[PDB]
């Protein structure tokens, strides 16, 4: 859709809801407090409305480089991301237990995968939910391994990227129902 | 890549015999529209948050198009079921249209600046219309005899929402 | 295995413009004034198939209703049940129920086609257009102008 | 066919009649303001004369840049375009309402659509109009986003690209009967 | 469903050579001097098939004519309607006719082959190489040296 | 040639006594009071079939109506047109209607069974029991308590 270049030092980890590029610096892998943001699909917000609870009122990559900077890589494994669920005690008043939503089993992300596409670059290749932990609780009574921020929602298999700028490197890129709305007068069919 | 309706009840007026969804006036019982007589249309839900609202927005969301196509009781009831030119200059103006000018139990079945018909600053007598458009106000939609109580897929814009589910 | 039946009778609302909806609970018809459509305030608490606390019920363990005219001639969307997370300033995840948008905007002849829970918000907050309820815990878990459908081995219903 | 550059900071917007390359700063939209000009066909003055009510008195791209300049996208979508009319009351002497013509629906052209071609650039990929709106009729009474000027008629589906130069880009390409005239004894007939 | 004919009779025009051109309208033959072309000051005013104002005929709602010899032995462009745009110094959208260019420019046994409008210029500016014309309102709406062709509820055609 | 309908919907005198009589005129009923019957003083305005000047309609050149329910089950002469001579105190011919005396003196099944002229009188002196008319030049040439019948080579008529 955009294109797109990436800074050195660094590697971004973009993901396929298809945008949240966890960047970490060059070698690296994403740490507790990698905790990025979302960056929209084309026509989002008028979808799923300006208000929160009004989310469910309706319902490869080539380079833009040139030559002789002749560095850099895409590497893609993969893993499955299965939202689970999680309690915990707390000692309130009366004491309480708090099941809360976790993303599990991701733990492939963090280390080598067998399966791999990796060489040079240059060729190319429910309701509530803000953040995964939400807030008042830790990302530590999870297990995840990072958090990942929606924030601001008035402007809000699982494929994630390897690719590694290296010092030097120009690293660029070409990156990508209920009755009452108006999406059945243009809704057709399940053949 | 194409992009893919009224439940109203409403009773006619007493001594009136009457003609988005639908737009027909009510005349004297017995008698004939004349060019003192224009009717405010009705519309269907929520269309306006779908089309637009403006005195310069019907197209932008939807380009263009092709189409497909007794609340009473027994003791109460009565009844029964282009463009023209002009001196002083252009003015759009329906042509032909005229010709529109046993009991009502048992019912019936069957299948911009651009807001009035003549339009503003412009008479009926040039045009032929018997009829007038008023289409209500333009800040909530717009254009492009029954004598007691009653009741198409399109060529879209892509930068609109609705065309994320259109198919073709 | 079961077959609900229940021959309902109504007096409906002359006026109020009665907005009748739909696993024992029967129908649900929150009765709404001429015209309008279900507010926020709008409520009803539902009719139930006849024959415990909300923590037993657990014990134990199909369409087309049809409605036809009591009265005289002359008188007269795909629903999930969602849950919400919700940040306190005391964290939880509890239930709310999206799809209702799809119910308040869309004679005679009628028409015939096709554990905890008692108070579900457990409004607004919950994204719910409106708010339901099933009254007390034992007795439960069309404008006018002016149901038939259809264990464990140490209860009932293990020997059918 | 012409060769072509295309300086940084900018985007151009080439339409396919097919020469009006406007353009807006980079990731920017076209205003209303932006207004561009026609550089015409192979050989058109000739067709249609040098007089204006003459006018009907007869009736992909590949790159040209080197390699480690490695930056550039290409972005086409596509929306329909349809020449429609509005009329529009001005109180005169007496009081006209005045019809006059307007591109509509177009407006898939200032946003993201759904489909699209976008990865890197250096794989390549009636009688009296004169503008739209015409004199003397504001652009806002049209409520078409932009107006394309002609100009000098004495010189005088719907697909525009968006390739985007970005800073230091060396961004370049290899772009593109009355029977009183002689053209019937050129006319060959319909098969 | 109209099948006009029209006996037409002719006196020619000696000297005059008659360029004869082709819905009520049967034809149309502006007189032009001996060997010439029909300038921007040549002019007809039609001829119609027999049988209101020009803000009424809207009321209601195919080739090969003849040319047979009235005379005795001795004596002898697929055009569409435009319109045009012009800037005033005063914006309109008025109606122009091209095509006549290919008009001007391409005996005895004669040749068989084959609302708001009364004014039409409403020349040069408007680019019509002639000045047509249909005259008053309600009447309408080859060289010499020296027509047969083919509603509303209410209006008569309905039945037919 | 012609086959006149007219598919004509009526609310109806409550209270007022419609007396309805009967060539393009499809229909015709003065309103009268009840009981009452047509006094000079009555007058109606017809109805035609649908589909000029009072100078001009000479440009061109049977029975069993039928009248049905258009309610619900509850709330419920040979004629000839002659003239007259009269002496003036300024001597002329002009037309007059006898045969409406029969007329005045002789549910819901229904009954089916069997140029200049505006303004005729042109009352009274014209022993015309009471006054037409037809209204404007262009648009024209049963008790309660309290039309479907059937040239010059110039005008359209001619070929059908």
């Amino acid at each position: 859709n955009q294109s797109i270049s990436f800074t050195a030092g660094q590697d971004t980890f973009i993901l396929i809801v298809a945008y949240w590029s966890a960047s970490v610096p060059a070698g690296t892998f994403p740490t507790s407090a990698t905790t990025f943001n979302p960056v929209n699909y084309p026509g989002f917000t008028s979808m799923f409305g300006t208000t929160s609870t009004s989310r469910s009122d309706q319902v490869g990559i080539y380079p833009t480089s040139n030559l002789m900077q002749f560095a850099g890589s895409i590497t893609v494994w993969k893993c499955p991301v299965k939202l689970s669920t999680v309690q915990f005690p707390v000692a309130t008043d009366p004491a309480t237990s708090s099941l809360v939503h976790t993303l599990v089993g991701l733990d492939g992300v963090l280390a080598v995968g067998p399966d791999n596409f990796s060489e040079s670059f240059i060729k190319g290749v429910l309701e509530g939910i803000q953040t995964l932990p939400p807030a008042n609780v830790s990302l530590g009574s999870t297990g995840q391994p990072f958090t990942m921020d929606s924030g601001a929602e008035a402007t809000s298999d699982t494929i994630v990227i390897r690719v590694s700028a290296p010092e030097g490197a120009v690293n660029s890129a070409i990156l990508k129902p209920n009755p009452n709305a108006m999406l059945y007068q243009f809704g057709h069919d399940s053949p």
